[PDB]
């Protein structure tokens, strides 16, 4: 075999994804504009660990295992690089993780703001309508997001949500409340493939996926120069992954606010495999399939005791702070939201434990070196946002 | 005054606010591209009545009452524009009307349904930009539109639902499900600026708006110049105004499907009160109201038949036709939408009148030998639609 295309194949989740596909047998291709890794030098930032050029990642794995994964270096905003690239493909599957993922980048400023819903929302519209002009029985499994729910007072439900309302049933779009122009563009991502496949019988999976963490897979741990991103910034490094690696260089746990804060997490081993069972048991035609992709629920303050007592069995007397929170969001609220679609679809999960914090940590000790501590603490202030383009 | 921006201002909506908001003493500008008059000439379309230029028509108001509306051409995507003439203007209220509006637009080829998510999305965004940066207090009067509720088989409300789930209670933002990439545009717009309510403080009011008719209005009477547009071809005309110009030209009523497509309409006198209305009682820092702005719900098929009675007492001979719907759509539908807040603030309501109909079939009999019958049939497949640009 089956042929995927992975757009944002050079990506923390891409990356790890493509390769897994490639294990598992299936012809991939990578389409990516590396844009990512342009951010990075605009805003000073770096990877945890070093990585290697997509060409040398792609080059490694197919010196290990024979295998070609098939590169297409361009903008999925410019059609014509797209069209030409699914022609030339021919995908039975697309999996769209290549689009801004930051929610503080997307607070940054206006011109930010607007990339990158024109980027995210534009792309997508793209993708769909790729889709449907070369290869409209090709299964689009797309990354949506957990926040596109927000933190309502009863339980998130996958995707939609059976309501009485003044005597009269029906079963409607779970409502959408977004905290982020980044997490808003997936909202809008979402309400036009829905329509898409009603109007034009396309077949998709929304994957509203949680906060991943870990860098590690099988795959990516085969070769160094096939390792894995790991982000500890603020711009885009995420909750876990940023207290493991603030623990590992003696800098206090960031909590934001009162740390109530409560989503859905998953371990980066899931994120591969979810991602393969959403593409070996595609949605029918015209079904607009959405899956809540998480394993567990904890509170940011849940987070910042589990890698103090990990940190402590590594000697490292983990400390926390208060952080004035920097985004306009609950700190605290009810959080019960539902994941079983991907369960009884054979999700076996790597609930986190013990041995996965032992080993990021002692991972993050290994690189504390390359740690910028600089870029450990906020400065993009949801409030403050203003119109001026920003040099951080 | 109170000073008002309409952006948009040179469109059907906006010209008729524009012009009685200035005859209530606010004090008025126009920001508006003017791309709604080059889609005309790149489609082949023209208004029923001919129109005025934009300078000609603010020249007559002038000349006529001594007041003066202030004009800024320019797209509202383009930042560096917006910014000046908020700046120049310093509005109290914006009233945004300034997108592409049409659904059958919005589905003629990838490049126009990008274009009208990008422009639409992007330059609300803008809006949103502006108001923060440089008059956090001016109040953001929307135009969204009835369509982002799709048909449910519940009561519509306005804006909000308050369901109970699962043993727990909450108000909602109303699940939304537009049908065209154009409606789709509007529940990002919503979406968007619901966001900025809560994160920044905006005040703004949500005006989802029903099919407008008609032509007249107080102040577009007052000379030829002032003259609004009126249009009948597939692509920007609306329902009930399309069926009275073909009644006028003996064409058969094009009902699409089998008919019972039913949506809010309101006459455009009204639209112009509800906009003023909006103006003069402002939503509260931080808060995004939703109003329902419509008068009365009326299917397809009722529709034909009112024009084809008034048609009668015009000795028009009015015959009905059933045209293969163009669109996907439910064509029978249950359909409750609530509006009642317009209503509460003083909305003293014009109802679809045998008056009414009788001026404006007896307008579409006077401008008769202007109307281009090639463009009464609708040309635009929802399901057809492809990659290639078209040129009609
Ligand atoms: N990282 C997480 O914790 C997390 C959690 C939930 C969902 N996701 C989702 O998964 C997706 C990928 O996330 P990630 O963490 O791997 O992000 P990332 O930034 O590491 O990867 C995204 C990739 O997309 C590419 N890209 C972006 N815009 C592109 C464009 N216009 N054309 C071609 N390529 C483009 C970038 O260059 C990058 O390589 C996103 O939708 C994200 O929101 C990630
Ligand atoms: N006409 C209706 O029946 C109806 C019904 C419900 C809601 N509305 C809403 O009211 C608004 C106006 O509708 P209308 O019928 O007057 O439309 P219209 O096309 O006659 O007017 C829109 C105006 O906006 C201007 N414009 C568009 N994009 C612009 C940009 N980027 N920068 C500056 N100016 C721009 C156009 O040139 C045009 O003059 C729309 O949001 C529409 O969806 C209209
Ligand atoms: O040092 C930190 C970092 C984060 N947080 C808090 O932890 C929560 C999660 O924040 P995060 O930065 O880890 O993740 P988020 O911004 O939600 O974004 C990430 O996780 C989202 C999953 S979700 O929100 O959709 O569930 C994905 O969509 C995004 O692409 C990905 O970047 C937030 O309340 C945040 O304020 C802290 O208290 N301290
Ligand atoms: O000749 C016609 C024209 C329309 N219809 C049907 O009548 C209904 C209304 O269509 P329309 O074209 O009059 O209006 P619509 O496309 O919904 O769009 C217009 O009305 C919307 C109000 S609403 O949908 O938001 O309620 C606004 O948002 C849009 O900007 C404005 O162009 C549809 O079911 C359509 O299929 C016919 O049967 N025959």
């Amino acid at each position: 075999g089956s042929r995927v295309m992975v757009i944002g194949g050079d990506g923390y989740c891409g990356w790890a994804t493509a390769l897994h596909l490639s294990k598992k047998n299936y012809e991939v291709c990578i389409v990516d504009n590396l844009v990512r890794r342009l951010f990075d030098h605009q805003l000073g930032l770096e990877s945890l660990t070093p990585i290697a050029s997509i060409h040398d990642r792609i080059s490694r794995w197919k010196a290990l295992t024979g295998k070609s994964i098939e590169l297409y270096v361009g903008d999925i905003c410019d059609f014509e690089f797209l069209a030409e690239s699914f022609k030339s493909f021919e995908p039975d599957s697309v999996v769209h993780f290549g689009e801004q993922r930051s929610a503080p980048y997307s607070m940054i400023d206006r011109s930010r703001a607007v990339y990158t819903q024109h980027n995210n929302v534009i792309g997508t519209l793209n993708v769909l309508f790729a889709i449907k002009e070369f290869g409209e029985e090709c299964h689009l499994v797309k990354l949506g997001a957990m926040g596109e729910y927000g933190t309502p007072n009863i339980d998130i439900e996958e995707g939609y949500i059976t309501i009485t309302h003044n005597g009269r049933t029906d079963t409607l779009p779970y409502p959408k409340q977004a905290s982020s122009f980044y997490h808003l563009s997936k909202v809008h991502d979402s309400h036009n493939i829905a329509f898409t496949c009603k109007a034009w019988g396309i077949r998709a999976t929304d994957l509203n996926q949680g906060v991943v963490y870990g860098v590690k897979t099988d795959e990516t741990e085969m070769h160094e120069e096939l390792r894995n991103r790991l982000d500890y910034d603020a711009v885009f490094g995420t909750a876990l992954n940023r207290f493991c690696v603030q623990a590992a260089v003696g800098h206090p746990l960031t909590v934001y606010g009162k740390g109530g804060q409560t989503r859905g997490y998953l371990d980066i081993r899931d994120t591969v495999q979810c991602v393969e069972i959403a593409i070996a048991n595609p949605a029918k035609a015209g079904e607009f399939r959405v899956f809540n992709q998480f394993t567990e629920q904890f509170s940011v303050n849940e987070l910042a005791s589990l890698v103090t007592k990990a940190g402590s069995k590594l000697g490292l007397d983990v400390k926390k702070m208060t952080v004035p929170n920097p985004r306009v969001e609950a700190e605290e609220h009810y959080y019960n939201a539902k994941h079983t679609k991907l369960m009884e679809l054979g999700l076996e999960p790597h609930y986190l434990s013990d041995s996965l914090l032992d080993s990021l940590l002692n991972f993050a000790v290994q690189f504390k070196d390359r740690v910028d501590t600089k870029q450990i603490m906020p400065s993009v202030s949801w409030k403050k946002i203003g119109v001026k383009t920003k040099s951080m």
